[PDB]
DNA sequence: CGGCGTACG
DNA sequence: GCCG
């Protein structure tokens, strides 16, 4: 088992779901306390289990697996022996974990803001609503729409949203294309939002595109919230039978020269991308982001025409999006 | 022990 | 928390 998640296929569904979910609780809890290192180790250990070809049934099966030391192995041992891990259950029922989870799930609220509200004594969404003086416009929108934004986005929602985005994109710039990215491109059947990547086959024609797209969506009455650029974090009005619901949508524009990097970067998973960038820098001495891949010795950028090109330049076997579910 | 991804709004 |  390779040490980096980008070196191994990780399918969406797997054979160690319960074990990985427990480790991901501890990762999330570490993040709420600002312990980025422990979050990463627990996320990586969870991801290793997702990549295994069969269920872990005995502690000896963890020997030799990367990212399993004393702590992660003890979590698994307790789950195998008793069905429950006391540390995980203690986190789950803790006031700190439940409130930080509630607050950070709000669009416009991160760990730092959640933590400050927690320390101020705030615990519920209504606590936040009964004091709007302390909220940004973004947080007001996230709180107003919180119920709808907590409802899973379904694949039927995605097709409808893609059609309306293409319509606006086609008026803003004929020839521009819209590509579905994020978790739905990895095969997820649900999500918390929908992610689209927009480009144009003629390098440079995409400049200035996103304001033009946004103005046209807003004129069609489809935008419940937008910041107003190359990235837009929107709340869309999605028609439903006899009504509608708010849905988070991310729109990102890239020039066609950068499209493979942006596609790779926005297709995820989040852990896969961090591991890929870590691998690139630490193992290959190359600097990767969603714009390109830089050789800092030669001071040159790798021209890629495909995601396949990028994996080859990094010396990695190609993984389709469905195997990037780290 | 140092490192832990790397951007944009 | 774990790796190198
Ligand atoms: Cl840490
Ligand atoms: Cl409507
Ligand atoms: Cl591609
Ligand atoms: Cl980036
Ligand atoms: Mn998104
Ligand atoms: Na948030
Ligand atoms: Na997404
Ligand atoms: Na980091």
């Amino acid at each position: 088992m390779p040490a980096y998640a980008c070196q191994r296929p990780t399918p969406l569904t797997h054979h160690n779901t319960g074990l990985s979910e427990a480790l991901e609780i501890l990762a999330e809890a570490a993040g709420f306390e600002g312990s980025e290192g422990r979050l990463l180790t627990f996320c990586r250990a969870a991801s290793v289990l997702k990549a295994l070809p069969s269920p872990v049934t005995t502690l000896s099966q963890l020997q030799g697996l990367p990212h399993f030391g004393e702590h992660s192995s003890r979590v698994v041992q307790e789950l195998l022996e008793h069905g429950v891990c006391e540390e995980v259950e203690r986190v789950r029922r803790s006031e700190r974990y439940q409130t930080m989870k509630l607050f950070t799930q709000i669009f416009g609220v991160g760990v730092k803001t959640a933590d400050r509200w927690y320390r101020e004594g705030l615990r519920t969404l209504d606590d936040l609503r009964e004091q709007p003086q302390k909220l940004t416009q973004q947080q007001k929108a996230g709180l107003q729409h919180h119920q709808d934004l907590s409802t899973p986005v379904l694949r039927s929602d995605v097709d409808a949203l893609q059609q309306v985005v293409e319509e606006a994109v086609g008026q803003a710039l004929p020839g521009a294309t819209v590509t579905l990215t994020g978790g739905f491109r990895r095969g997820k059947l649900q999500g918390h939002d929908v992610d689209f990547l927009i480009t144009h086959p003629k390098e440079g024609q995409e400049a200035g595109l996103l304001p033009r797209v946004m103005c046209r969506l807003q004129d069609q009455g489809l935008i419940l919230y937008h910041q107003h650029f190359e990235r837009s974090f929107c709340i869309f009005r999605l028609p439903q039978p006899g009504s509608w619901k708010a849905v988070r949508v991310d729109l990102v524009v890239a020039p066609v020269s950068q499209f493979p990097f942006a596609l790779l970067g926005w297709t995820g998973s989040k852990l896969f991308q961090r591991e890929l960038r870590r691998f690139s820098r630490k193992e290959k001495g190359l600097w990767l982001n969603s714009h390109g891949l830089f050789d800092p010795e030669q001071k040159t950028f790798f021209q890629a025409a495909s995601e396949e090109d990028i994996f080859r330049h990094l010396g990695l076997e190609y993984l389709p999006p469905e195997q990037r579910n780290a």
